[PDB]
């Protein structure tokens, strides 16, 4: 019962997404609408909130505001006190 979870079609909501394994490769779809301290931002889609992780080589000269919709793909990093998607992908859509 093992195997690879990342990239070879579907989007989980950021509900959804916090229920989910440590360790899952996840698509999410929704705005970026707050930064809260270095790398750490706040991303939102109509079913909630969740923190994500975005290193700065991640924007590769793309701008992104919270009013641009943003495809994000990266892992579901869950540890006994917080959830957070380590984004691998930033994608304006």
């Amino acid at each position: 019962q093992g195997g690879f979870s990342g990239p070879s079609g579907s989007v989980t909501t950021v509900e959804s997404a916090k229920s989910l394994r440590d360790d899952t490769w996840v698509t999410l779809r929704g705005n970026i609408v707050e930064r809260i301290s270095d790398d750490l931002y706040v991303f939102k889609d109509a079913s909630g909130t969740i923190n994500v992780d975005i290193d700065h080589k991640r924007w590769n000269g793309v701008t992104v505001t919270p009013k641009d919709t943003v495809e994000i793909q990266g892992e579901v990093d869950k540890d006994w006190n917080s959830v957070e998607i380590d984004v691998k992908q930033i994608r304006k859509v």
